[PDB]
DNA sequence: CGGAGGCCAGGGGCCCCCGGCCTCTG
DNA sequence: GCAGAGGCCGGGGGCCCCTGGCCTCC
């Protein structure tokens, strides 16, 4: 699919952009992103979200250090390989976590309550 | 018995890149510089300076053609072999160059000065 | 000029031979010879000999291991300047040295006697 | 036999990619 | 005050020719 058209108003849809970002939303499979909630204390994030929505899963985070959007994206895209991927930078992460957190989105588990 | 606090900033810090680079600074003894400064000659360099550090000197040249860091610590490590022969490449010449003629470095002979 | 017609019968010819050797013979100046006589250490000579002939000398050597021919006219060309600078390798060396040891050759310097 | 020419490891130039930094612009 | 586009810049690392040993086959 693509980007639920709600948190289109939070997201950052650059394509030609060499900017640095502190908070990112990933989506994919439900089991990819528990084999990425693990597998992403790298990044050091200062919170983690893992999340449901329909079929499918995504994972809400912010880091302490700034990065590339293509920084993160590779990363996952790596021990998948195996399966689809998508993910965009936040530019309103407090907006963006409510709306991932009410429905039709289902909180999974998450580090520090936010 | 590796390089000043506050030259690495005007330095190359790589180890495993395949760059190359105009400027070289290798610091070892006082008789090794002062060996080399005579030697360097295979390289053509466009300037060259001999400055002391503390019971030892370094030197500073800048070359005609391009090199990779690793090459020129290879040639000159085939003079003497011998004792502390460390050279990083230079990623900011003019500047590097302001502070290893100024205190503590001494500064003792070069070829066209500081232009 | 060229190297003399009674050693054409005793030098490798070679000019696209990638083949090595453990003898060599360099045709220079009297004194671009007893430069490089002193110097041809890195090719361990286990008997270097320096004679004169006709306004150069030439510098008759063998070495611990075999060498391509160009490989030791690469090199000698770096540390002259120079003037004129010839080198074949040596086939035949008994013969080779019994010529260039007699007249009209003048015997300067060598380590072994022959 | 000698000369060609093919091989391959190591050196050392060349370059781009990657991922942070930044500023300038609609 | 936004995004987005895209400057620079340092470390990594691929490409590949050049060197100088090795070799076999005409």
């Amino acid at each position: 699919s693509d980007f639920p058209s709600s948190l289109t108003g939070y997201l950052s849809h650059a394509i030609y952009s060499n900017k640095t970002f502190p908070a990112f939303l990933v989506y994919s499979t439900k089991e990819k992103c528990k084999q990425l909630y693990d597998t992403i204390g790298k990044f050091r994030p200062e919170f983690k979200c893992l999340v449901h929505y329909e079929e499918g899963g995504m994972l809400f985070f912010l880091t302490m250090t700034k990065h590339r959007v293509s920084a993160v994206k590779n990363y996952c895209s790596k021990l998948c390989s195996v399966s689809f991927l998508m993910c965009k930078a936040v530019t309103k992460p407090m907006e963006c976590y409510q709306v991932v957190t009410a429905a039709p989105f289902q909180l999974i588990t998450e580090n520090k309550p936010g």
